[PDB]
């Protein structure tokens, strides 16, 4: 699927290595993010919330994209598809930017370990 494919292209990792990382990557989220990669996911959730408030269904939207030397190019028939691509693009770029502190120990992080307050969007 789309976001997964973008994650793989931009990070060199498998999609599943971001699908359940930390306290925010993967469905829902609560408490304080564990690291910068997790912050990308906190922000991505916020981005999807903004799209939902605009009338989009970002968990369901399918979009088009290409990756060249110039970056990620988003596309789609509808504005909601293009918005979803923009949210994903920002998160995939955030993942790449933070590859230096990605830690395998936060993949499949048990949710009971998430503590502290929940940052606002
Ligand atoms: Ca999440
Ligand atoms: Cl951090
Ligand atoms: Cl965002
Ligand atoms: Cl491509
Ligand atoms: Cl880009
Ligand atoms: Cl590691
Ligand atoms: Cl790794
Ligand atoms: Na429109």
């Amino acid at each position: 699927v789309q976001f997964g494919v973008m994650i793989e292209k931009m990070t060199g990792k498998s999609a599943l290595q971001y699908g359940d990382y930390g306290c925010y990557c993967g469905i829902g989220g609560s408490h304080w993010p564990v690291d910068q990669t997790d912050w990308c996911c906190h922000a991505h959730d916020c981005c999807y919330g903004r799209l939902e408030k605009l009338g989009c269904e970002p968990k369901l939207e399918k979009y088009l994209f290409s990756v060249s030397e110039r970056g990620i190019f988003c596309a789609g028939r509808t504005t909601c598809q293009r918005l979803t691509c923009e949210c994903d693009k920002r998160a995939a770029l955030c993942f790449r930017r933070n590859l230096g502190t990605y830690n395998r120990k936060y993949a499949h992080y048990p949710n009971k370990l998430c503590t502290g307050p929940t940052p606002p969007c």
